[PDB]
C-alpha cells in the first residue's frame, strides 16, 4: 500500500508519516514546501528520523507548483494535512494554501483510483459552542483559518458527490505534544516557563477546552485508513481524553518543572463530541494531560536549550 | 443616507439602485466591473435610467483594483451584490470575485461606522434539500459557486464577531423578471420560444421550486435596510409567492405566446424557501404572481431578440 501525506514536515504530518511506516507493508510519500507559522529552521527537525526510513520518499515542493499526476501515480491513499493554520492583507496565503491547494489536489484525484482521500480539517470551522461540539452542528467560523478550512471541506463534498472521490473529513481539536507548532498555546507557555518569563494568558484562563495528545490524534488518523466500517462521505471529530483550563495546564506544568509562573492575564466550557469516531474508528484517546504535558515539556527543553541535531 | 451598491449594473443591483433612488433622502454609489455571463451592452442598458439621476454616481472598476477608502468615505450602508454566478482552471474567478472581493470589502468597512452591511447570498449554499429550507439547515453546497458564496457569508460573520461590522445576510432563491441574466432558465426558455425552437429542459422538469419576481426581491432587500427591528447578524431567506415546475412555467409561457412549444428533455421533487423569518423580521410578503412576472420578463426578452 502506498500513501501520500501532504504537509509531512509539519507537526501532525511528521508524526503521521512515522506511525504509518511502523507497518512494514506501507510506503509513504511526503510533500511539504516549508511555509506557514513554523520557521523552516525549527521544521527540519520534524523529519530527522523520517528520512532514515527507506520506505519514505520526501518531496520539497509547493503542491501548487509540482507534477500532481506524477505525485499521485501508484498512490492508494491521500492524507491531506497541508494548510496554513492559526487577517488584514495576510488573507491570500490562507485562500491559496487551504482552498486552491485542496481544489487542485481534488482535481488531480479524479483521474486516479483511490481507496480514500482523508482530508484533515479543524474545530475552528465550528466557531463558538458551549458544551459538546458534534458533527451535525451548524458551522459559523469566527477566524479566516476556520473560513478557508471549511471551504476546503465543502470542496471535498462537491468532488465526492460529482466525481466519486472517496473523501473522509477528520476535524482535529487542539493537538499538543512533541513538535507542537511554536504559535500554539502549550509551546508558548512552556517556552515562557523555561525562560523564567511572564506566561501570557488571554482572559481569566478558567475556560475549559478539549486537548488531544499527538499519539491519540495519530491513532484516530490511522484508524480512518484501517477501519472495516464504510466511512466515505463522513465528517469525524478527533478530540481529547481530558478537558482543562489554561490555569489547570499551568498547574500541571509547575508540577512538571517545579517552578512558579508570573501570570500575565469564550464559552466557559466546550469539548469535542468524539462518539462518531468511537463508533466508526474504535477511537479512544488514552494519554493523560500530565503524561502528554511532560512529553511536550521535555521536547521544548531540548528544542531551545539542548544540543540535538534538531536543536 | 449614502448607499454603496456593489454589482449595481447587474440584474438585481440595477433594480435595487432604481428602488432606493425613489427616496429623495437616499444617495447611491454603484460599482460594477461589467463581468460574469451578461454582455456589457445589456448592463449599460440596465443603468441607462440611473445615470440621468443626480443622486446616483457610477464607477466602472474592479472592487479589487479601486481605492476602497475613497469609495467608502461617507457611506452609511453597503449592499454587496457583486459576484460571479455558476472546474480545474476556471475556479480562480469564483475565489477572486466571490471570496477575495468580500474579504477586501469587509476589510475596508472594518474601521468605518456603517449602519448596515447587507451581504447578498444564494439558496445554492444549501445544496440538495427536500421540503421547506429554513436558515437553520446545515448548508452542503454542491457547486463551486455555492462553496465560494458560502465562504463570503462566513467572512461576514468573522468581521461581525471581531470588528462589529453590522452584517445582514439575505439568501435569494431564484430571481426572475426584466433584465434576468441570459444564462438563466426563464431568459433561455423565452428566447427559444420566440425563435419557435425546442425549449431545452435539463431533467424531466417536474421538480417544483421557488421563484422570486425581481420587484418582490427588491422590496425584501429594501426592508432589510428600513425595518424597525434589529436584524444585525441574522441570515434571512428571500423567496417567492408561487411554487412551479419548469413544465408549469412552460405551460404559462404557452398562454403568453398563444402557441404550444416543442419540449426537448436532456439527461429532488419538492423544495421551497421557508420565508417565516423574513415575514417576522422584514414584514416580507411577495405579491407578484408567476403569470404577471413571466409577462414582464417575456416583454423584456422579446424587445431584445424581436
Ligand atoms: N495543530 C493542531 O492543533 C490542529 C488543529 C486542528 C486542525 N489541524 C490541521 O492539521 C493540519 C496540520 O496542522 P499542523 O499543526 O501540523 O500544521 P503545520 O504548519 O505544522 O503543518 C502544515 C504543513 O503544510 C505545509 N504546507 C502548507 N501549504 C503547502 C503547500 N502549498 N504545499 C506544500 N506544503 C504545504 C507547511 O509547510 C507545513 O509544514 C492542518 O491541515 C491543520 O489545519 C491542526
Ligand atoms: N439572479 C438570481 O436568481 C440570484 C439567486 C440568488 C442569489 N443571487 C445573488 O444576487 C447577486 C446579484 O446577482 P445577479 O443575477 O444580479 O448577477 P449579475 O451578474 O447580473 O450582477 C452581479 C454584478 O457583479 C459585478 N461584479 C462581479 N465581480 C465584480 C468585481 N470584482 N468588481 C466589480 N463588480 C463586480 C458584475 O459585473 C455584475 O454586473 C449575487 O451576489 C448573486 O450571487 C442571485
Amino acid at each position: 500500500m502506498k500513501i501520500l501525506v501532504t504537509g509531512a514536515a509539519g507537526f501532525i504530518g511528521s508524526h503521521l508519516c512515522q506511525a504509518l511506516l511502523k507497518n512494514s507493508a506501507y510506503h509513504v510519500v511526503g510533500i511539504d514546501h516549508f511555509i506557514g507559522p513554523t520557521p523552516a529552521t525549527l521544521k527540519t527537525g520534524n523529519i530527522q528520523s523520517l528520512e532514515l526510513n527507506s520506505r519514505f520518499q520526501f518531496i520539497r515542493e509547493d503542491i501548487l507548483n509540482t507534477d500532481l499526476s506524477k505525485l499521485l501515480q501508484d498512490i492508494d491513499v491521500v492524507y491531506h494535512l497541508a494548510a496554513i493554520p492559526g487577517w488584514g492583507k495576510d488573507f491570500q496565503p490562507y485562500v491559496t494554501n487551504n482552498i486552491m491547494v485542496t481544489q487542485q489536489l481534488l482535481e488531480a484525484c479524479k483521474h486516479i483510483k483511490l481507496d480514500k482521500f482523508i482530508h484533515i480539517s479543524t474545530s475552528s470551522v465550528y466557531g463558538e459552542k458551549s458544551g459538546a461540539v458534534s458533527e451535525d452542528l451548524l458551522p459559523i467560523p469566527l477566524s479566516p483559518y476556520g473560513v478557508t478550512k471549511l471551504s476546503g471541506e465543502h470542496l471535498c463534498h462537491v468532488y465526492h458527490k460529482n466525481f466519486h472521490i472517496p473523501i473522509v473529513i477528520l476535524r482535529y481539536f487542539t493537538v499538543y505534544g512533541p513538535r507542537q507548532r511554536p504559535d500554539m498555546a502549550f509551546h508558548r507557555l512552556i517556552k515562557q516557563m523555561l525562560e523564567d518569563k511572564p506566561l501570557t494568558i488571554f482572559g481569566d484562563g478558567t475556560q475549559t477546552r478539549d486537548f488531544t495528545y499527538i499519539d491519540d490524534c495519530i491513532r484516530g488518523t490511522v484508524a480512518a485508513l484501517e477501519t472495516k466500517k464504510n466511512i466515505i462521505g463522513e465528517v469525524i471529530n478527533i478530540g481529547g481524553k481530558e478537558q482543562a483550563s489554561i490555569l489547570d495546564i499551568i498547574s500541571m506544568l509547575e508540577k512538571i518543572s517545579g517552578k512558579s509562573a508570573t501570570k500575565n492575564f469564550e464559552p466557559k466550557q466546550t469539548w469535542a463530541d468524539i462518539s462518531k469516531a468511537s463508533t466508526l474508528l474504535q477511537y479512544s484517546p488514552t494519554v493523560s494531560l500530565s503524561d502528554g504535558l511532560e512529553a511536550e515539556y521535555d521536547y521544548i527543553k531540548q528544542l531551545y536549550k539542548g544540543d540535538a541535531a534538531w536543536s
